[PDB]
């Protein structure tokens, strides 16, 4: 209250597709919140651990630092999602 959850003006989308589960998620983010809160956003709707994820974009490895902001991630859509892959196992 506000709570960066309840500022729509300041939140973006980040599109997902996890192959493990083989499912599309949509990520709502505070565009300031960091690539660490991405992972955890991830987390909670896939269940793959923070450190486990690898992302995909593009059909190559997408390395993002920890403090990397979200309206920095390269843009996504549905057709153009960042893939979840685990690296568990």
């Amino acid at each position: 209250p506000l709570g960066s959850t309840s500022d729509i003006l300041h939140r973006m989308v980040i599109h997902v597709f996890s192959l493990q589960q083989m499912t599309a998620h949509k990520i709502y983010i505070h565009s300031y919140n960091t690539a660490t809160i991405f992972h955890e956003l991830v987390y909670k709707q896939t269940k793959i651990i923070s450190s486990n994820q690898e992302l995909i974009y593009e059909g190559r490895r997408l390395v993002l630092e920890p403090g990397r902001l979200a309206q920095h991630f390269p843009k996504t859509t549905e057709e153009n999602p960042i893939f979840v892959v685990s690296l568990e196992r």
